[PDB]
């Protein structure tokens, strides 16, 4: 069912490395295109993920990156997903930076807000949400990737706060405090990701180190509006901020946000 049948996958390209190894474009059974992580020895803790895989099957949303299934009955695993052909959101913005109206970009916000109200809906949290983790395809979609895979990455870099790889720039007060995850947080992160949008793939707080960072949002500091942000929408990525996570609004109060202010400026 979810589980696929390896000797059905033709690996056609590469398309880079992430944190649990190596990626490639292919096709399933020579017609349809396919995404298939080929998951490196000691990324990742595999037995974990395979029973979460099924709820994560159940996942589907046209804005999250679709999960296809997975090969088990071989180790290490792959896992097969949805082709994204543009690749990642941070270097379609970095490379597309003078190309984009402001419509665009707020278009862009609002794909992700779709994913991310769904899985709101479902109590399910991403973890690492940021431009980063989320994919383009041929249409100029964006797709929310990679949600709740953090839970099995080893990599002590990556898992602690204190570690060289943890997201410190996309992440609330009280998850640096307490490591504290909720929709909520996933909310914090999503005001950054807006924010990356509309600087076109500008690192957050790129002058400061990420104890810096942490010090400065503790002192109820935050991000400077990028020009291309009008105050509209400058004003909903920063509601996501707010320093008390119950207050900070949710994903649908968002979304009806997003689509006020596209009617407005378009
Ligand atoms: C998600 C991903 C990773 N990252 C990870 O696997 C990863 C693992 C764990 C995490 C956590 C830390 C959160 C646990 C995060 C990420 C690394 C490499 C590739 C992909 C990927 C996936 N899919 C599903 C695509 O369609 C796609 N598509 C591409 C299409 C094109 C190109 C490309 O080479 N391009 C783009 C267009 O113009 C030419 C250059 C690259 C990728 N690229």
């Amino acid at each position: 069912a979810w589980e696929i049948d390896p000797k059905d996958l033709t690996f056609l390209k590469e398309l880079g490395t992430g944190q649990f190894g190596v990626v490639k474009y292919g096709k399933w059974r020579g017609q349809y295109d396919v995404a298939i992580k080929m998951i490196k020895e000691g990324s990742m803790s595999e037995d974990e993920f395979i029973e979460e895989a099924k709820v994560m099957m159940n996942l589907s949303h046209e804005k999250l990156v679709q999960l296809y299934g997975v090969c088990t009955k071989q180790r290490p695993i792959f896992i097969i997903t949805e082709y994204m052909a543009n690749g990642c959101l941070l270097n379609y913005l970095r490379e597309m930076r003078h190309r984009f109206q402001t419509q665009q970009l707020l278009e862009m916000c609002k794909d992700v807000c779709e994913a991310m109200e769904y899985l709101e809906s479902k109590q399910f949290l991403h973890r690492d949400l940021a431009a980063r983790n989320c994919l383009v395809n041929d249409q100029g979609v964006v797709k929310v990737s990679d949600f709740g895979m953090t839970r099995f990455v080893l990599d002590d870099e990556y898992t602690s706060s204190t570690g060289t790889k943890f997201p410190v720039k996309w992440a609330s007060p009280e998850v640096l405090m307490y490591s504290k995850f909720s929709s909520k947080s996933d909310i914090w992160a999503f005001g950054v990701l807006m924010w990356e949008i509309y600087s076109l793939g500008k690192m957050p707080y790129e002058r400061f180190t990420n104890s810096e960072t942490a010090e400065h949002i503790a002192q109820g500091l935050r991000l400077p509006r990028p020009h291309l942000a009008s105050e509209r929408v400058y004003a909903i990525m920063y509601s996501c901020w707010h320093e008390k996570a119950d207050e900070r609004p949710t994903f649908k109060i968002l979304l009806s946000n997003i689509l006020d202010v596209m009617d407005e400026e378009s």
